[PDB]
């Protein structure tokens, strides 16, 4: 399939070169996969989700996304227009309050929740978790992410937006999960993107157009925004049978566009997520 005039990120993930606008993807589009978006929630009522989004868990008075970020990232994963995996099931876990903040314990609980909750869900093609959040290093945050991964969830996490080595951030620094840097549409490391040896992959992260609360759309920037591209990609790949949750990060890195990004520090992988779809 070909989505014309797609957000540049989507186009980029299905391209060997930057500067194209069409997203190409196998129509299966992640059908039969599930992606948990562990974030501020998801406005499931957004027509862009087509009833494939729902909130499964909140740690706050409401499960509504009163921030937008989770909605935005869910959109990148799987909205019909702005999403990588346009037929995936999105599950919202609101670990972040409407200011975008959450205690690590909540976040940890959220991650453990997903690890269990997937057993309540129909996800024959596999399960992904998209964590577009980040704080300073925490071994317990890392270990939660590692449990989640170990449970058989493909965990994609944001490297962080500190223009620093992601070793000092969590869950970014957890080696077993997929730590995602951000690139811009000219194939530059995003100026805010964290880097370092813990990075597994880059995705589109600067100026990412996706769904927003109030039934709207907006463009924002962050490794937070790259993460869902990789999560969506994993869900897409898993649906195609190309990989599994345990190996998805490695598979994406193996099949990434190599050496295409500029301003990647020495020691950091030069790998841009790529669907390898051949139309």
């Amino acid at each position: 399939a070909a989505q014309t005039n797609a957000p540049w990120g989507l186009a980029r993930i299905s391209s060997t070169s930057p500067g194209t606008s069409t997203y190409y993807y196998d129509e299966s589009a992640g059908q039969g996969s599930c992606v948990y978006v562990i974030d501020t929630g998801i406005e499931a009522s957004h027509p862009e989700f087509e009833g494939r989004a729902q909130m499964v868990k909140t740690y706050y008075y409401s499960s509504r996304d009163g921030n937008g970020h989770g909605t935005h990232c869910a959109g990148t994963v799987g909205s019909r227009t702005y999403g990588v995996a346009k037929k995936t099931q999105l599950f919202g876990v609101k670990v972040l309050d409407d200011n975008g903040s959450g205690q690590y314990s909540t976040i940890i609980a959220g991650m453990d929740f997903v690890a269990s909750d997937k057993n309540n869900r129909n996800c024959p093609k596999g399960v992904v978790a998209s964590l577009s959040l980040g704080g300073g290093y925490s071994s317990s945050v890392n270990s939660a992410a590692a449990r989640l991964q170990s449970s058989g969830v493909m965990v994609a996490v944001a490297a962080g937006n500190n223009n620093a080595d992601a070793r000092n951030y969590s869950p970014a620094s957890e080696p077993s999960v997929c730590t995602v840097g951000a690139s811009d549409r000219y194939d530059r490391r995003s100026s805010f993107s964290n880097y370092g040896s813990v990075l597994d992959i880059f995705g589109p992260g600067t100026s990412i157009l996706s769904t927003w609360i109030g039934g709207s759309t907006r463009s924002i920037s962050g490794t937070s925004m790259a993460t869902p591209h990789v999560a969506g990609l994993a869900a897409y790949l898993m649906t195609l049978g190309k990989t599994t949750a345990a190996s998805a990060c490695r598979y994406i890195a193996d099949t990434a566009n190599k050496g295409d990004l500029s301003n990647i520090p020495f020691g950091t992988v030069n790998l841009l997520a790529y669907n390898n779809y051949q139309a």
